[PDB]
């Protein structure tokens, strides 16, 4: 078995309304109040137009929900209002339909974001510290509210590079944790899942998001983006342990008693455990701190509980150098 080490308890010592999301039921406004001006982005199951409030002239983004369970509905809008005012979480304005389809949309504030391929390969050192601590407050703040992201990649990080501003969006395949759940493992995007998805481990927790943000911060010092380019879930993991080795993996499966799928057996073959300095180049070593691989190293394990907490990564050598900014000259 396996629990989180920290925020374990939250959603039992909470009224059972705050995670019950089944229960919730959304007002739903008038879309007719929002004219959309262009599409933003698309996802498995909604697209996001830019929007301009016709009463307010707010411009927002207007993300309409394609067919799903009115239940997946509920999970997503509970868990917006339940992280509503939360640091650097997308603030959820409303819950509409359009009068004649009937579809459902959210409605969100809209931020001034620089696309993650262009805005990576001009940030500085300490740009990319700034950036991942403020991404940390998001993940330290809905971990202790009961709730993990599931999806953490750059896509689903929105930053307004002139404003200084971040938002942790996209909370469609968020959940509450509870101790001893098992949980589908078809969560995050290829190249962000963590090993505990791939081996189909589901008593996983908070720490799944953690090694997401690993892989972020991998990209992002190395500019080796995506870090670990899986071409399928199985070479994911190979990928992964071409860095981390087997020995390890082999440990944490043994540890869990983790069952691995026999089409591993042909193609995780026997890899050392790597120095991260190995990633380092000329074009990237500007980025590269001691600070920042002992951070990496301590993100990305295959064990879960061994993960630093999103707090623990906050306390971090490498941040310093932003804690210490946040009192301006
Ligand atoms: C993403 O690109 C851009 C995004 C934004 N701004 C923006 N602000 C808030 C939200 C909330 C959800 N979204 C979103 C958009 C698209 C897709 C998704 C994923 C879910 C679906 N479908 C969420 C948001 N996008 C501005 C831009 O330009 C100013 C962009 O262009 C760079
Ligand atoms: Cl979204
Ligand atoms: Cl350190």
């Amino acid at each position: 078995g396996s629990r989180a080490r920290v925020y374990a308890e939250v959603n039992s010592l909470r009224s059972r309304e705050y995670w019950d999301y089944e229960a919730h039921v959304p007002s739903w406004g008038n879309q007719d109040d929002y004219q959309l001006v262009r599409k933003l982005g698309r996802g498995k199951y909604s697209e996001v137009f830019e929007a301009i409030n016709i009463t307010n002239n707010e411009r927002v983004v207007v993300k309409i929900l394609k067919p799903v369970k009115k239940k997946k509905i509920k999970r997503e809008v509970k868990i917006l209002e339940n992280l509503r005012g939360g640091t650097n979480i997308i603030k959820l304005i409303d819950t509409v339909k359009d009068p004649v389809s009937k579809t459902p949309a959210l409605v969100f504030e809209y931020i001034n974001n620089t696309d993650f391929k262009q805005l990576y390969q001009i940030l500085t050192d300490f740009d990319i510290r700034f950036y991942m601590y403020e991404l940390l407050k998001a993940l330290d703040y809905c971990h202790s509210k009961g709730i993990m992201h599931r999806d953490v990649k750059p896509h689903n990080v929105m930053i307004d590079h002139q404003q200084k501003k971040l938002r942790l969006i996209d909370w469609g395949l968020a959940e509450f944790y509870h101790p001893a759940q098992e949980y589908n493992v078809r969560v995050a995007s290829r190249y962000f899942k963590g090993p505990e998805l791939l081996v189909d481990y589901q008593m996983y927790d908070y720490s799944l998001d953690m090694w997401s943000l690993g892989c972020m911060l991998a990209s992002m010092i190395f500019r080796r983006e995506p870090f670990f380019h899986g071409q399928d879930n199985y070479d994911q993991l190979v990928r992964i342990a071409k860095v981390l080795g087997t020995e390890e993996l082999y440990g944490y499966l043994k540890k869990y008693h983790i069952d691995l799928d026999p089409h591993f057996n042909d193609i995780l073959g026997q890899h050392s455990r790597k120095r991260w300095e190995n990633f380092i180049h000329s074009e990237n070593r500007h980025l590269v701190s001691p600070e920042a691989l002992d951070l990496l190293d301590k993100l990305l394990r295959y064990d879960h509980q061994q993960r630093l907490t999103a707090k623990e990564a906050m306390e971090h050598p490498y941040f310093y150098p932003v804690v210490k900014e946040q009192s301006q000259p």
